């Protein structure tokens, strides 16, 4: 690192003016793919469970097993970024614990 | 406000775990200390000398004079005369 990362960020940022630089230390383009990422996974019918922290879909050709106004089980794919990859499980879903669309 | 429906849902992942941003950021910062930026942890805001503007007061522990200030909120470089502190200013960029 140190002189090295210094190097790294020079030959990146080093020909481009300050405003970049802030732009980048307040992070306005990595918010912002986050959010317009998280708005089309919602589209897409990705829900986002608060607890377990991942984003889960019905795995497409399977209505819930049991259903109500509460909650409801069956098989979802659940994506894990560790790994880069979707697995399915059967899952007990809570509807509160659900984020609400994006923006 | 972009077109997101026509990629591939890993590119949509890839927009959520993985843009980047945070490296960016890293570099971000180590660039503008190397620019002679200082952060005060205090004021949360980035601090550079004015060109032609030497302090007015001087001591082993602080100064007093014009600086830049970059306003987040205002998306701008603002002069401001200010009591600077040197042992408030953040040390250069390192990993965390």
């Amino acid at each position: 690192q140190g002189p090295h990362m210094d190097k790294l960020a020079a030959i990146k940022l080093g020909r481009y003016g300050e405003d970049l630089l802030f732009y980048l230390y307040y992070m306005n383009g990595g918010d912002v793919l986050q959010l317009l990422a998280a708005v089309e996974l919602f589209n897409r019918d990705w829900r986002y469970h608060k607890e377990e922290r991942v984003w889960i879909t019905r795995a497409p050709g399977m209505e819930p097993t049991m259903k109500t106004n509460t909650y409801e089980r069956g098989t979802y794919y659940f994506f894990d970024c560790l790994n880069w990859r979707k697995v399915a499980k059967e899952f007990h879903l809570e509807y509160d614990k659900l984020e609400e669309r994006p923006h």
